[PDB]
């Protein structure tokens, strides 16, 4: 009892240090990833491939954008946390 962390050391942890420092690279990764996938799916010749090829790219495409935005608000969370914790 009363050994809690009352936001004494919570503004960042090392695990967030390496989280926040790699995450930007990951953002542009996933953005370029989405970019790279959306341009495949952009062409009508894309859906000329078998379902197992196309859905591979389609699913990976949708995963890229979702990963990106979620990682982005994770990033801004870590940024905000680093400023106020």
């Amino acid at each position: 009892k009363a050994e809690t962390v009352k936001r004494s050391s919570s503004k960042l942890s090392y695990k967030l240090q390496r989280e926040l420092e790699q995450l930007p690279q990951l953002l542009e990764d996933l953005e370029a990833k989405l970019e790279a996938l959306q341009t495949q799916v952009a062409d009508a010749s894309f859906f000329s491939q078998p379902h197992e090829q196309t859905q591979k790219v389609l699913a990976d495409m949708a995963a890229a954008e979702q990963e990106l935005e979620q990682a982005f608000e994770r990033w801004e969370y870590l940024e905000a946390l680093k400023n106020g914790g």
